[PDB]
């Protein structure tokens, strides 16, 4: 949700890190955002490529790492295969709400990709959340990538929360931190829309990351 005044600014160079790992991503009917977090492998939300109610799988689309005004500056992969963990498909929980995409090509070698770092506690860390909403595609006619920094306000054992500005399109933007790591994955408007949140980096998240990073 944006929240109050919009905090989001553009991002000016997608062709140096962590914004060249970041992804535009499509699917038939839907976009997302995605980061590399392997040769080819894609992080992203469960929501983006598996639908609880209509129990259907998203149709596979493409890949845009650092995608900047419409323009695939540093190219461009095809989806292949998804990875969903058991409990999204079972529950469609928030702590279950994130997803790996194999590519087709290992186009994560071209620009590099970002490491996940386990966590406990997020509370009072520093996070940057940046990505590519549909509200900013509507009102610049570009699909570019939008950034906003913020402190994690609150967590439960699961997610963690925060005033950052987001919209429908950052769905999958990761939580970094200060060393460009990340440490969750941003999923959905919270409290009625008054704060965001997503599942965090714990040790259940990172089980499933390491297995589908083996696919």
């Amino acid at each position: 949700v944006v929240i109050g005044d919009d905090g989001r600014t553009k991002v000016a160079n997608t062709r140096v890190a962590p914004y060249n790992s970041i992804a535009y991503i499509t699917f038939g009917g839907s976009s997302c955002t995605g980061t590399l977090i392997a040769p080819n492998k894609i992080l992203t939300n469960g929501h983006c490529v598996y639908n609880t109610a209509s129990r259907s799988y998203s149709a596979k689309g493409s890949v845009y790492p650092g995608m900047n005004d419409s323009t695939a500056v540093n190219g461009s992969a095809n989806m292949t295969e998804f990875y969903v963990p058991s409990g999204y498909i079972n529950t469609g929980a928030s702590q279950y709400d994130f997803a790996v995409i194999k590519t087709d090509t290992n186009i994560g070698n071209t620009v590099g990709y970002r490491s996940i770092r386990q966590v406990t506690n997020l509370t009072g860390t520093t996070i940057k959340i940046s990505g590519y909403p549909g509200d900013k595609m509507r009102s610049t006619g570009k699909v570019s990538q939008w950034e906003m920094s913020g402190s994690v306000t609150r967590e439960d054992t699961n997610l963690a929360y925060y005033t950052i500005d987001t919209f429908s399109g950052n769905s999958g933007s990761a939580m970094l931190d200060q060393n460009q790591q990340i440490v969750g994955v941003h999923n959905a408007g919270y409290s009625n829309g008054t704060i965001n949140g997503g599942p965090k980096a714990t040790a259940a998240f990172v089980e499933f990351i390491n297995y589908a990073k083996a696919q």
